[PDB]
């Protein structure tokens, strides 16, 4: 029993973290086989950030301008190239600690673990959901760029995120491992607005099932609702519209507790209109939306890697 | 910017997790040098648990009744001894992945990372605080016993907790790595009550500093308070009394922000008396007490 925000064990990702220095900028790099991936803004000076021409900036750099350090040993850069917003530095040594991996582009609503790093040394691990407006609510300071987001499938690490910048709301933005930003953001220090955020309805439903499995039952009522009727309420409270795909994804949890998805939607519908009235659910005074139906199932089956 | 409940990187501890089986019971063990540490209740049947005589039960077990596995490698058990509520299994191989380590008994109010494990394999990592009543609010299922709590200081792993059981209220109990339970608990399946819990006042203040460093400042008022008057209010709302030692520990945060501890206690006094009025601090609708001043400084 008990329900907690839990991150994947970071060991396999810790063995891939290196420090990448160019000029006065020092950030983190991901060393897989004989390539070190890092954000391309590492080649900028504080002034360049305002409006960089990355192609021209990279032309002025050579392999000797990139100081790559794996622990106490310096790695030699023998080639460099730019793939979207990512810099790929070829090194002369392949990472002997390279795990089985893949590069994946996650969807909004999906979660991942972030291994926050500074000077190529891991400092902490936490779980994030990719918000519907393609930002993340992380904890990142100067030097944290190049820190990666990932999920594990027993043996294989699916790298889905690399940290690049922080936006007005204190929210974070970054790319997949091919350098394509999530959202409408650019790696330039100019004002940029993230869209209006929305609550991940399917994740709130998943978390209400986790509450039932754990003994928190007070919010359960005898009503049901239509996917269409519920969406009229969800739109008023800024919740993402619920689809049949979402209902099918929630099937395993619904089957385990014997509570139908439309029945849980009716319980959620009343929680949005009447509020929680000072009561808590799983130790929280708000409705949580950063647990996927898969995060809940994993923590209700003991899935190991 | 951003403030998150963050666990330490688990790689160093993952290399120490092994599977320990005794009869039909399978749980986790901690392999450091040539010794595997695990809960002593691994030797119990579902029947023994109700009222175990561990001394008599362990007498009936030999080294061969303990199967220890690290990955697909079988470690040969060549010795066994019981220290308090912990079993120490001597194996024929020293763990080559043994980090620099120490065993620590943490104080109530302090935090640690838990590497949750099943079948000797790591499942996930989360941060916990040892409550004033010596329980933790974890996420542990059947087979999670043996999973450990730890802190990391650069290269050294300070192991502070080993999971043993779940209490009537859904909370968790366990021992330090010497087998001594935190709190009044015993490894027997009988009803046991954890005391009335209290809020960790020094941690709530550290979290208020974290909020100000992040731009959440609506709760900051122009008032100040004394230690004696703040403690009169804190007593009413079931908070631990704030001491000069607590004020001293808040020093680095107080200096980094330029906000006196007694000015922050006036903000906290008004938050307790008037309530939060549906507002949030760092995305939370309640006052959080599971971040120590050190946890906050580490992320600021
Ligand atoms: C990477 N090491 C940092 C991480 C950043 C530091 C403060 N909080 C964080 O998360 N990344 C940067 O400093 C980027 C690099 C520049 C750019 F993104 F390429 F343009 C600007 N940086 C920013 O994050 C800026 N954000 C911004 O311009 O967003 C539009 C700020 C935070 C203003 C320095
Ligand atoms: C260890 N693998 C489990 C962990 C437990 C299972 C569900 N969630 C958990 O935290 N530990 C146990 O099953 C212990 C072993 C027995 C004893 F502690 F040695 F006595 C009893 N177990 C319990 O946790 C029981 N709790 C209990 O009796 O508390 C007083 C329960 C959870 C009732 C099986």
């Amino acid at each position: 029993s008990g329900f907690r925000k839990m991150a994947f064990p970071s060991g396999k990702v810790e063995g891939c973290m290196v420090q990448v220095t160019c000029g006065t900028t020092t950030l983190n790099g991901l060393w897989l086989d004989d390539v070190v991936y890092c954000p391309r803004h590492v080649i900028c000076t504080s002034e360049d950030m305002l409006n960089p021409n990355y192609e021209d900036l990279l032309i002025r750099k050579s392999n000797h301008n990139f100081l790559v350090q794996a622990g106490n040993v310096q790695l030699r850069v023998i080639g460099h190239s730019m793939q979207n917003c990512v810099l790929k530095l070829k090194v002369d040594t392949a990472n002997p600690k390279t795990p089985k991996y893949k590069f994946v582009r996650i969807q909004p609503g999906q979660t991942f673990s972030v291994l926050a790093c500074y000077n190529g040394s891991p400092s902490g691990v936490y779980q994030c959901a990719m918000r519907p407006n393609f930002t993340i609510k992380g904890s990142f300071l100067n030097g944290s760029c190049g820190s990666v987001g990932f999920n594990i499938d027993y043996d294989c690490v699916s790298f889905c995120y690399m940290h690049h910048m922080e936006l007005p709301t204190g929210v974070h933005a970054g790319t997949d491992l091919e350098g394509n930003f999530y959202g409408p953001f650019v790696d330039r220090q100019t004002a940029q607005a993230a869209g209006t955020d929305t609550t991940i309805t399917v994740n709130v439903l998943a978390w209400l099932y986790a509450a039932v499995i754990n003994g928190d039952r007070w919010f359960l009522n005898r009503f049901t609702t239509t996917l269409n009727d519920f969406n009229l309420v969800a739109m008023k409270y800024n919740y993402e519209p619920l689809t049949q795909d979402h209902v099918d994804i929630l099937g395993p949890l619904s089957a385990q507790t014997g509570i139908a998805v439309l029945d849980m939607c009716a319980s959620l519908k009343e929680l949005l209109q009447n509020g929680m009235n000072g009561r808590t659910i799983l130790g929280s005074a708000l409705l949580e939306d950063e647990f996927t139906p898969f995060d809940v199932v994993r923590q209700c089956s003991g899935v190991t890697f």
